[PDB]
This record gives C-alpha cells, structure tokens and sequence, in this order.
C-alpha cells in the first residue's frame, strides 16, 4: 500500500487568497506560516518519512514546504519545483476582492464563472497591474507562448498539472518513493479528482483545508484504498 | 567575462558554540549564523544576483543557508540540488568531542600532525562511538556504497569525493549559460577553490573561507578564473 501526502498552503498577505491570487507571487502570512508549522508538527508526530517532495514555483507553497520540512527535521530531501503545480490563473481578477470583481463584471457573470468548469475569467491584459509582473517573470522563461496562460479555466489547470503527475509523480510512488506534493487548491484538485475519478460537478465543490496534511493510502493501481485521512485535532 | 559563480559557506551551528567538530553531524545554525546568511542574502539582493541553479550538501547549516539567501533574493523557485558529495570534511572518531577533550586525549604533537597534514586523517569512527548511528545508519546515506560512505577524512579524502560531483553536475550546467550557487561547508568548497584555481596542497590547507559572505568566481569559458575571488558586501565587511 503506497502512502502518499497532500499538503495545501495557508493564508497569503494582504489578504490576497480572498483577491483572485492565482499566479501572483503572494507571501504566506504571518498566519499562514504558522499554519505551515502546525502542519509540521503533525506529520512529526506521527512519525511521516518521505523520499523526495514536490511543489509549484510560487512561494506561498514552496515556504509551506520549507516549514514542513524544517518541522519533520527532513531539509535534506530532494525537491522539485514546477509551474504545473501553481495554483489557477485567474487573469483579469487576479487581485481583485469579491465586491470589485462584482462591480466590475457584474453578478450575473461572477455566477456563471464561479460555477463554470471551462469558462475562463478574462485574460489578464497588459495594463493590469500584475501583468508585467507575471508574465515577465524570469520563473516562465522556458515555457512556450501557448503554455504561459493569461488566464485560466478550472479545466485548464488540471489540464496542465496531470501531465506532471503522469511523468514525474506516479513513476516515483511506483518504485516505492514516499511522496509528499505541497502545492495549491486547484493545482491538487486536479490530482484528487484523477485519483478518485470524480466528476467536473464534483472537483469543483471539493474544499480542501488549509495546512494539514492529506493522507491517501493507495494500491498498486494507484487507486485510492479508502478516502483521504487528515492529520492533527 | 564568460561565467559568472557564487559560493557561500555557512556561518556559525550550534556546535561551534560548544567548540565540538561536527563534520557530517547535522548542526543546525545558531542564531548568529542565520544572520550570517541574512546578510549575505542582502548582500546579493542589493548586487541583483540571478542565479538558474543551487548546489548544497544534504547537512542543514548549509541548506538552510540557502534557504535564507533565495529567500532574500526572492528567488525561492529556483532549482535545488543536494548532493552528500558537498557535505563538510568527515572527522571520524572526534565527530562530538570539543576542543578541550581532543587536547586533553590526543596531546598538542598529534593534533598538530592532524591539522597540518593533507592525507592523514582522524581515528575513524568506530561503531561504538555515540554518534555511529546517528551518522553511518541515517538513511539519506542508504544509496552510497559501502566505500563511499566514509568513517573519516583526511583534506584529501573530502577533496577527492567533492570533485567528481563538480566535474559530473556543475560544470556541465555552467558550460550551459546556467548561474550557479554553491552553499556549502569549508572543506568541500576549499576542493572546489583547490580545483579553479590550481592551488598546491600548502596552500589550499592554509585558505579559509569566510562566512555567510558572497564568494564571486568570474570564469572564462573554460572555467578558469580570470581574477582573484571577490566578496559582496559593504566596505567593513
Ligand atoms: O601558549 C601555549 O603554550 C599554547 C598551548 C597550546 C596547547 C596546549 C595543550 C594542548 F594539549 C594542545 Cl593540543 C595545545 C596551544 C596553543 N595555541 S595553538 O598552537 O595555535 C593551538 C590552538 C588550538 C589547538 C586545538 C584546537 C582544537 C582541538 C585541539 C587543539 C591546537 C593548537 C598555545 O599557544
Ligand atoms: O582549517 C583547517 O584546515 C584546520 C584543521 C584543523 C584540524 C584538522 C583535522 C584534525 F583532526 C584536527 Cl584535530 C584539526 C585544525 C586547524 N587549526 S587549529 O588551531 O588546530 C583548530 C582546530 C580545531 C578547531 C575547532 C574544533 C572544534 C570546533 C570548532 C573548531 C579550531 C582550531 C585548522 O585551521
Ligand atoms: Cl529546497
């Protein structure tokens, strides 16, 4: 039975998981760090091993994992970072509240986006405060020009995080590895819902928590063996 | 010129504190090697260093080090790669003794050979020693074969088990265009000065590097320096 570990990152600064943070570059918190570190001391607790780690490239999960790893005294481990992990691209409404993205693009909208599987929001145009800021980023340099987004449907992210999974996860949990993915919402939506099959109805109701590890036990198939365990209280 | 390389050795564990070698055990910084690091990562950020890929042992003085310079740079997404290879020279049977307890054990004649000779190393570390288990048996080392994982080293030993992992995973990435930091321990970075700058062995025992201090390497094409190594930092420093 292989054992493999979730991990989703806690609160940003400037109350940025609440603003569409998406593929801006948020620190964690002050809150969120502790998160991280409460998250830490469970997986110590109960004694976790992991081979090899794997997250996105923004810092909120990277942080998250340096805390984690700090707490389970395992710096050593080899991690790998990738774009394809990153947590969705909201475009347009990256950094916006929920009452500016409400005035700005109106209910009805919002309503549709929110409960769209494959509406993209709009694209984030250059003359949004954080267009420069992203898409300029030196971290993107290698991707090509159709695989940087300027935007982002729920179905696109998971689009480009289970190719990750197919060609660098499952071969490492195959020989054995225990993993550990410390990542984003949406990024590890995509891996539970091709772990546990579920439906486009059923990943986008799914709230994963916040800084407490995820626990899957899983067969030879990679299949899930039970549901997901959490860890701590 | 061509290339451009950084090396950092971290400041001060917490066994400097308590004057014990440590050698592969993995001491944490003290607070005043973290600081150490904090300033070296400002000393970067303020030079806007870009770096495309990290190097460090797998002992946490170094990783954190790093940890608290691409944090400092902001470039926490960058690439990492651990390597045993980069760990601290091996000191064997006196891994745990302070300085007052080697002295009073060994007597001032023998250490003197030991810290002036090149290919002598230390009594190696027996298995009845307190730190063989928290060392030999720790399962980052389950991949090395039985003759790389060492029971002690001379200079000479770190040296040669530090190159190949330059040779092999380094110099490939910088012949690449890649920007390379190294953080890592005296011993394992004085192989690499040793290499670059052809130094005797005389020499290379007499360098010591500083610490949390940026260490900038200007490399031709072919990886020879093409002046002395510089120090970021302001002017006291
Ligand atoms: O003034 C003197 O009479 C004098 C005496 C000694 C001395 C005395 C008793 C001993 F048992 C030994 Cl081993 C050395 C040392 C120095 N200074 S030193 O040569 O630079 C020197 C510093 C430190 C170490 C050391 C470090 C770590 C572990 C073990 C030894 C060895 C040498 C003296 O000026
Ligand atoms: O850098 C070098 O190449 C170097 C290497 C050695 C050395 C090497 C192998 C050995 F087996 C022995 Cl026993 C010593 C010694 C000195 N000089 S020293 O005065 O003797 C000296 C020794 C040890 C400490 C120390 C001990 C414990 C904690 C923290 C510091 C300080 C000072 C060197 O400059
Ligand atoms: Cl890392």
């Amino acid at each position: 039975a292989y054992k493999l570990v979730l991990i989703r990152h806690g609160e940003s600064a400037w109350n940025l998981e609440n603003r569409f943070s998406g593929w801006y570059d948020a620190d964690l918190s002050p809150a969120g760090h502790e998160e991280a570190k409460r998250g830490g001391q469970a997986l110590r607790d109960a004694g976790y091993e992991f081979d090899i780690c794997f997250t996105s490239v923004q810092k909120r999960a990277i942080r998250t994992l340096w805390t984690v790893l700090d707490a389970i005294d395992q710096m050593w481990l080899p991690v790998v970072r990738t774009w394809r992990l990153n947590e969705r691209h909201y475009g347009g409404l990256t950094g916006l509240n929920k009452a500016e993205t409400a005035a700005k693009h109106g209910e009805a909208q919002v309503k549709i986006w929110r409960r769209s599987y494959d509406v993209p929001p709009p694209p984030m145009e250059p003359d949004h405060p954080f267009y420069s800021n992203i898409s300029k980023d030196r971290r993107y340099a290698d991707l090509t020009e159709d695989q940087l987004p300027s935007c982002e449907s729920l179905k696109d992210t998971i689009a480009r995080a289970l190719p990750f999974w197919n060609e660098e996860i499952v071969p490492q949990i195959k020989e054995g590895k225990r993993v550990l993915i410390a990542a984003h919402g949406n990024s590890l939506r995509g891996i539970v819902k091709h772990l546990e099959g579920l439906s486009e109805e059923a990943i986008m109701e799914l709230n994963l928590p916040t800084g407490i590890p995820i626990v899957y036990e899983l067969d030879k198939n990679l299949k899930p063996i039970k549901p997901m365990q959490f860890l701590g209280d």
